């Protein structure tokens, strides 16, 4: 996350830390809770990932450093990436972890609200992004979680900012005209939640951007709203 700040233990309970353990264990990306044994994320994260064997989810994590060998995670049984799904640029950046285990929910760890069909027209002005990202183009990943507050952008606008690209309404943007505030390297498969009437949402999964926090290159998000259909066949398969 570029120009964030630490984020206070519990602040994102949904928010999970997926880590690789080929060749050996480190962060991966970013994931949301939003079902006792489902974490959203982004596609684009399994490049190379051959086996769901190799990855361990860990959840009510503040800093990353509370991670050792004796750390409980959750094992992922099955790794569902949209069929559609090509590359994070032409989006459907979407991906399902189904856990080997169920997630007891508590302060620390549990679920976040996926977007409303009717709140498809509600317009969102306390929009976070969160993650253990690097700070900066040429980084490390962070310790402690961080947050940044970003501003959505219209679909229009943003296609404006990337000329060459195809902006659909299944991609959702957020950043300042000026930039530095945004998404950076390892932050991606991580939400973009907004808070409306109370509650918190998931509006967007971290996908993709030119570079990170520049000036007139919003991030860009898979729109969640867009894929509820989707979330709901994976997960609510009779
Ligand atoms: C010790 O452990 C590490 O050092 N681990 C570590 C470091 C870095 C990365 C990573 C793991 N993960 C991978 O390589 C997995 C595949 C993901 C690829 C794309 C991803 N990305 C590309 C840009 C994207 C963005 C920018 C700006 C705005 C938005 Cl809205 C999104 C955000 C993002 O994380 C990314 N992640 C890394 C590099 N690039």
């Amino acid at each position: 996350i570029v120009g964030g700040t630490a984020s206070v233990r519990g602040e994102w309970p949904w928010q999970v830390t997926l880590h690789t353990t080929s060749p050996t264990q480190r962060h991966l990306c970013g994931g949301s809770i939003i079902g006792n044994q489902w974490i959203l994320t982004a596609a684009h994260c399994f490049y190379g990932v051959e086996s769901p064997k190799i990855l361990r989810v860990y959840s009510g994590i503040l800093n990353q450093s509370e991670i050792k060998e004796d750390t409980s995670f959750f094992g992922v049984q099955e790794i569902i990436i949209h069929d559609q799904y090509k590359m994070a640029e032409s989006g459907y950046d979407i991906a399902l972890l189904k856990l080997e285990t169920t997630v007891g929910y508590g302060d620390s760890q549990r679920p976040i609200c996926l977007p409303s069909k009717g709140d498809r027209n509600v317009i969102y002005t306390d929009c976070w992004v969160t993650g253990w990202g690097y700070r900066k183009l040429r980084d490390k990943i962070q310790n402690t979680l961080q947050k940044a507050k970003i501003p959505l952008v219209t679909n229009e606008e943003c296609q404006k900012r990337y000329r060459g690209h195809k902006i659909t309404h299944k991609m959702i943007c957020a950043g300042y005209r000026e930039g530095g505030k945004d998404a950076c390297k390892g932050d991606s498969g991580g939400p973009l939640s907004c808070k409306h009437n109370e509650v918190w949402h998931l509006v967007g999964i971290t996908s993709w951007g030119e570079g990170c926090a520049q000036r007139e290159r919003p991030g860009v998000y898979t729109n969640v709203v867009e894929y509820v259909d989707w979330i709901l066949e994976k997960t609510q398969a009779v």
